[PDB]
């Protein structure tokens, strides 16, 4: 597993759903390549199959699954699984089966396996993301951190009560894995949704769980203005103040060194945190 | 069977994105079937979040069949510690669910149902039968009810929200797999309201399209977290307030319900239109 683009640095971005990964991932990709000049890549492990539609343009990526479905074992090229968009960065979709057929996490394994066969990593990679699902972290879902696929996890996480018990989740899945793979906790990304003391329930949050505060994304509606033009913030406006916080967020992950095993908490503990 | 467990009652189930209000929408919903309607109601709670039933027991989480078996053992798993009673008699179970990591977060969810059978743990003279289930992903233990068909009407909580409205079309999607497999069908949309001007009108459209009804729109009420506090449901805590009585007409509602349809899903391009056009 280590021979996956030896060197880049290897990032996943875990959390609960619709609470901003995408967004947060294509943008610091997005970071990472216009101002930083770095080779990047998505893949994305989310069933939702739009982890890199604002890079590609608002060209929906076919999933891997869609076209190994309908055309064949064969037919799947990386050609037409793998795309190029905005400042060259690579995309692939992993998808996964349609609901109640299997295990929702099955598209991920077999889209990473997929890749490795066909030698969808580039080795010249400067960064790699994996966007994957954290409302469950079970089978595909849980491969990056079962086989290591990214040491670096990131939880992208807002104020309520839910994207905490995600992130929980997600901190106890990393410390079941941490020696296994050699997986650590890079940080906790804070994609903010403007409520006051969110800033300040973060700081306890993440010292609790022995991390820190990798960043703190503001809610911005100049997000859903680019996203209504088929384009990203960065590509949009990398002038506005939001373009500036994902560039600081993109430098601080790349520039990351604390890496930690969590220390997660219990149900009574976040339930105190809170209502404080 | 399957058809055996509580012949006589409605077996629901209730799915939805995770933190949209399926454990209290459930929990209030089955208070009002017994307090106001003297049903004998059951809450089996299939998220791994592990407090499905809470304020029924008031307060404190309940120990679920996995926990009980972890720490225990199988032959040490009774129905008494497993299934414990609440505010008007109304029956609790917790399935749980594996650590994070662990295995399928599912798998506690088919060992729950499996023990239930096998300890009788379903009562026949039962009149209402609920699911509380995880709907952020349809499938191994959480597309039990729907493939194995435990329960015949399912009913979808959801908001104006994107990812609410796409987890609702993906359950559709689950719920007409297995259509004609287990008999199993679209009972209605429950919208919990979060406050926001036109969130009706965007849901009357989102059940016109998907072939199905806005059964209740559940308003947003401080209440519920007064309630919450004191250890109660908004049922328990005071059952003339207007969010009691908005549980109550769906609990009525729910359990005068027919009309349950095979849902038609939409494309990602008609939700996006959807969202779009009111939000
Ligand atoms: N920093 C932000 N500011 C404003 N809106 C945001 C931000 N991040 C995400 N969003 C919005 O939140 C919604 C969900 O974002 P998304 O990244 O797709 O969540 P996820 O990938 O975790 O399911 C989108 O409509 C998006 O426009
Ligand atoms: N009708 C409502 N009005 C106000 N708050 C609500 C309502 N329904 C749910 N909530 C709140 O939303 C949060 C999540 O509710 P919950 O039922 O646990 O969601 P789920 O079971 O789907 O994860 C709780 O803090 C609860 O107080
Ligand atoms: S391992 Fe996870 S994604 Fe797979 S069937 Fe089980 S709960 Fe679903
Ligand atoms: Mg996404
Ligand atoms: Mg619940």
């Amino acid at each position: 597993f280590d021979e996956i683009a030896p060197d880049a640095k290897k990032v996943a971005i875990y959390g609960k759903g619709g609470i901003g990964k995408s967004t947060t991932t294509q943008n610091t990709a997005a970071a990472l390549a216009y101002f930083f000049d770095k080779k990047v890549m998505i893949h994305g492990c989310d069933p939702k199959a739009d982890s890199t539609r604002m890079i590609l343009h608002g060209k929906p990526q076919d999933t891997v699954m869609d076209v190994l479905r309908e055309e064949g074992e064969e037919a799947v090229t990386l050609e037409k699984v793998r795309k190029i968009g905005f400042k060259d960065i690579l995309c692939v979709e992993s998808g996964g089966p349609e609901p109640g057929v299997g295990c929702a996490g099955r598209g991920v394994i077999t889209a990473v396996d997929m890749m490795r066969e066909l030698e969808g990593y580039p080795d010249d990679l400067d960064n790699l993301f994996f966007d994957v699902l954290g409302d469950v972290v079970c089978g595909g879902f849980a491969m990056p951190l079962r086989d290591g696929l990214a040491q670096e996890i990131y939880i992208v996480t807002s104020g309520e009560m839910m994207a905490l018990y995600a992130a929980n989740n997600i901190a106890k899945g990393i410390l079941k894995y941490a020696e296994q793979s050699g997986v650590r906790l890079g940080g906790i990304i804070c994609n903010a949704r403007n409520v006051d003391g969110e800033k300040e329930l973060m700081d306890e949050f993440c010292d609790k769980l022995g991390t820190k505060l990798i960043h703190y994304v503001p809610r911005d509606n100049i997000v859903q203005k680019a996203e209504f033009n088929k384009m990203t913030v960065i590509e949009f406006d990398p002038e506005c103040n939001q373009a500036k916080e994902y560039r600081t967020l993109a430098k601080n992950i790349d520039e990351n060194d604390e890496l930690v095993k969590p220390t997660p908490m219990t149900m009574d503990e976040l339930e105190e945190l809170v209502v404080k």
